């Protein structure tokens, strides 16, 4: 993939692998994730950002400063078929001192036609501390030359209550779920999540709306229950929380639609 | 990618993506297992097979045979960064009537160094009884005229005894581990196998070989403990088993050298 002619998002096209995809010989959300990730991490590479903190700024490096999602909304209108090429359009957008936002446009190559959009909240926080930081002029001054200026969207939660519907208990992340830096990869927290939808469920919908809003990050020895209630097409509330009723990892939102 | 000139081999190129490495900024194991799996069906594919028990032939798809994998052997000599461009050949070989062979080939692409070689002995089993069968004449016509006839090899278990030295157990198949027609991917297995390998290792070694005998498939709903024992670089012994002394799943080895 490359940046576009002016400079201000990235495009990448990806072959649906075989292991990609699920029961409906369709890309899982999983995958999906992986790649709205991968074509983020080749964007900041291709300006000359580190993926370490996820696009690592110089005044960033120095301040052992790094990006976390806040929030993460993906809606699909079709999974792209084992050996289909889907295209991947991403950019970035300052959101004032409150952060930075990252949106993603998926297409059938072939077709041309919107099968899926994202978009995330980034926040700047301490990497050592974890604390959250608002952004200042002199990082903005970093990043500003590689957004586009005019708005661009991709698209123009309660706690949940004792007792779950449903539970899926002692998740533990394993050595492929952390990256690089040793971080649990956020794509984890989405299957994490959806391990507490009953199987028949999955066994007879799809998955069209997920929307995570990231409370605090699982470390590596940390263990996780994950919580689903019905709230309704199928609607869920999710709950992701360390083991020994211990703090908020995630809460979110699931919208299933029947299959055909 | 495509078949070789001659048809009877099959070459594919990847780029290693961000998320398919770990710590030393090189691709997993894992990775390279996935990748192997996938230039396997793309192979299968480009003949005419099923991915459906791992290349069936209508003879076998009526019969309700499908391929399963008794031993896995990988040799790595350089795991490929972030970026890297891997090509990986691989081809299919008769082993007369108790099964067939895949090898695979990795290269640096840009180099067009052996960066690693693996081999796999698959044999015939009945899909609903789990009965293996060696291979009728009517199965190897189908599949003989895509393989090389003339040798080509990419590489020219004790069970661990109680108390294992290291243990994780609990591990559970989750959503994502399961392949389209609802089964265990085999590299979860290898996976498996490391999550009892000491951290401290991982960090100061990369994995050289490693070798795995099947003996059966976890299931979805299926709990697994995997055991390690040092037995030398470091040498491992492995066993997965089903949680409460069940069934052997599989057993291993790995060497690993340091870094
Ligand atoms: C440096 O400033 C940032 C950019 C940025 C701005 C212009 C050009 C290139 C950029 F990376 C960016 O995308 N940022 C956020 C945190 C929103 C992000 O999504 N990072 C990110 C990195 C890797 C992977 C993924 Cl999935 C996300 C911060
Ligand atoms: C059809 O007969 C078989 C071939 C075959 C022979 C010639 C040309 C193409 C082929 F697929 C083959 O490779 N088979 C085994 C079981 C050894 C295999 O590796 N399958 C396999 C499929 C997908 C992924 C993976 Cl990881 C493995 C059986």
């Amino acid at each position: 993939g490359s940046l576009t002619e002016d400079g201000l998002s990235y495009k990448e096209k990806f072959v649906v692998r075989s292991y990609e995809v699920g029961s409906n010989k369709t890309a899982t959300v999983e995958t999906i994730a992986n790649l709205l990730q991968e074509v983020g991490c080749n964007h900041a590479q291709s300006v000359g950002f580190s993926t370490d903190g996820f696009a690592t700024t110089t005044t960033m490096r120095k301040l052992h400063l790094i990006w976390v999602t806040a929030r993460m909304h993906i809606e699909i209108y079709k999974y792209p078929a084992w050996g289909d090429v889907v295209e991947i359009e991403t950019w970035c957008q300052s959101e004032g001192r409150i952060g930075t936002r990252r949106d993603w446009i998926l297409k059938d190559s072939v077709t041309g036609e919107v099968t899926g959009r994202a978009t995330s909240k980034w926040v700047m926080m301490n990497q050592d501390t974890r604390r959250l930081q608002k952004v200042s002029d002199d990082v903005r001054d970093e990043y500003l030359v590689f957004c586009p200026q005019e708005p661009r969207l991709a698209f123009p939660i309660p706690k949940l209550e004792d007792p779950a519907q449903y539970s899926m208990i002692g998740l533990k992340p394993r050595r492929a779920d952390l990256d690089m830096n040793q971080h649990v990869n956020n794509v984890t927290y989405i299957g994490w999540v959806l391990e507490s939808i009953p199987q028949e469920i999955v066994d007879t919908h799809e998955l069209q709306v997920i929307t995570l809003d990231y409370r605090r990050e699982c470390q590596q020895d940390d263990v996780v229950d994950s919580l689903t209630t019905t709230t309704s097409d199928s609607q869920f509330l999710h709950l992701l929380r360390l083991s020994g009723d211990g703090q908020e990892i995630n809460r979110g939102t699931t919208l299933w639609r029947k299959k055909p």
